[PDB]
């Protein structure tokens, strides 16, 4: 197929690009390098099945771009990703995550795109639900502008599906980690620990360390994107996680084990959600998707990546 | 109370201003005149409890405005309201209805505002619901960009409620009609029909006239805004309607009967985004708020016709 990936210069985006190319697709990458990195895509310099477009989804002529490249599927991973930044500037977050998505859908419905695969946020859209692991049927209850914008994006895409029959599905990842993750933000805690411990710099667990997340390896997430790109799961969100809860403290230990040396983090005052754990049954039933990579193994893979960057 | 009403130059907005003033409140109106009119407010030139601010919610310094006026409640009625334009330009619609709401909430949480009363869209947010009349517990399933932005608005306000304790409630009216409604607008059919038939000009329905809406008089809607402004219904939406369905065709007949003359609308192609049926369950507003609509359609239609006769 012809694929276009927004946020292609990013962690998950560049990984998806690699997978799509490996599957024999042509891939157009799109990014404004808000948080992305040229080094994430540099290996594709002489790959003729890949084309890169520098564009800001907020202001670029997405109509002209999609008219030119005629993607069959648009994989939408471009977003303002930082929860804290979304609180400091909800307008900016909403412009990128809501307006950006709307502009893309409006362009795609006019240019013969079959499907948009949106990226939601499994870790934040549910707020604090009464069910863990959390199924997609649980009500959204966003507690940050970031989370609200992700929900709004889902809803707008569902709307375009009604209006025009532009298909859509929402990939809602838990806590994604792995090679290429930027050691920054509360998202990149695996990267932060790996880089710091490898350096022998201090590491900080914010709170008593009991807070839990659902850690899913980037390759598993990418495979979900590929699966859902088909004519399946229309207008549906898919939780993409492992359905296992790992405490902040336990995560440190897993990274410490991989790195070697001391497992002795600093404990800081609490900064946020106490638990996150996704029910991944729908993805199995509908897409045949299961995560392949368990935490200890994934962390070793991730630490291996950071070893060579250090 | 110190109130601020966005969309104050508009149809429902100017009516709400009047009601709040009558109840003895201090009122700041705010509007950019996108679809509103200075003439909707001109009777307030010498009203000493009202001040007007010309401002765009998308671009103005709302922080500064709220900092000055310190409203306790913000009644948020400013919006792009045309479904057809929302289809033609979903970006602009989202800018006014989502970004505008976000900017207001961000300003409000910093300026000691107690509560924002949002205006959702009872008519459109449910899309095609599982049952009629439709309760608030029915899932949202917007089928136009306009409807999507309203849903998105509710969600962001709920979020700010969680984040900051900036209280909110969502008034979700059905088909609002009455004096001051734009007679050249999109779907304000009472106003469109009243003005046109009074003038002996053509009238149109979009589709085969069978589509139903739930027609609720502006004065009743405004009452709901006032009730909900207190410490009640935090985080909740309230359907504001009558729970009675009137077809486009029946609506036209009602107006023509009041006006006199022919009852013969043109049938045009249906509009992208329009729903077949709309009818709100208003049980929650009745129990929680004590709200009930007083004005029946025939009565309201007469009140509207007379407004357009003399204007
Ligand atoms: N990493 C996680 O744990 C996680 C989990 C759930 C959701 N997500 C979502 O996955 C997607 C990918 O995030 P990531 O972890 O790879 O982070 P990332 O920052 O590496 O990727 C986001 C990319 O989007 C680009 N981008 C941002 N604003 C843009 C704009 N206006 N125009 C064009 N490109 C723009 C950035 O430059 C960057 O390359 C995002 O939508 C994010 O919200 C990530
Ligand atoms: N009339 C109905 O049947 C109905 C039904 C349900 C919901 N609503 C909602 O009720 C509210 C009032 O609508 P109405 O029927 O009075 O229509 P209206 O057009 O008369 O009122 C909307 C007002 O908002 C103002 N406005 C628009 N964009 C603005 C911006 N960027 N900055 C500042 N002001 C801006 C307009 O100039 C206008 O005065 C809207 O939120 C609408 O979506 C109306």
């Amino acid at each position: 197929m012809r694929a276009l990936v927004t946020g292609a210069a990013g962690f998950i985006g560049s990984t998806l690009v690699d997978r799509l190319l490996a599957d024999g697709h042509s891939v157009v990458g799109l990014d404004n390098f808000a948080t992305g990195r040229a080094t994430n895509l540099e290996h594709l310099a002489d790959n003729s099945a890949h084309v890169f477009v520098e564009a800001d989804i907020v202001t670029a002529d997405l109509h002209a771009i999609l008219e030119q490249h005629r993607p069959e599927v648009v994989f939408h991973l471009a977003a303002q990703i930082d929860v804290r930044r979304s609180v400091a500037d909800p307008q900016f977050d909403a412009a990128v995550n809501v307006i950006g998505t709307v502009r893309l859908a409006e362009a795609a419905r006019q240019t013969g795109v079959r499907k948009i695969v949106h990226t939601s946020s499994g870790g934040s859209i549910y707020g604090t639900p009464p069910e863990y692991p959390t199924p997609e049927t649980a009500p959204t209850d966003p507690a940050s502008p970031y989370a609200a914008g992700k929900v709004a994006g889902e809803i707008y895409l569902n709307t375009f599906r009604h209006l025009y029959g532009l298909d859509c599905s929402h990939i809602a990842p838990a806590n994604v980690y792995g090679p290429r993750q930027d050691p920054h933000g509360e998202a990149g805690v695996v990267a932060i620990f790996a880089q710091a411990l490898l350096s022998g710099k201090p590491t900080r667990v914010f709170g008593d360390g009991t807070n839990t997340r659902d850690y899913v390896f980037v390759d598993d997430v990418v495979d979900a994107f590929v699966r859902v790109s088909a004519d399946v799961g229309g207008g549906l969100r898919f939780n993409i996680g492992t359905g296992k809860e790992t405490s902040d403290r336990q995560l440190h230990s897993a990274v410490a084990a991989a790195v070697g040396g001391p497992d002795d983090p600093e404990f800081h005052p609490p900064r946020d959600l106490k638990r996150s754990c996704l029910d991944i049954g729908l993805a199995e039933r509908v897409l045949g998707w299961r995560p392949q990579i368990e935490l200890a193994d994934g962390v070793r893979r991730t630490v291996e990546y950071f070893r060579h960057k250090h």
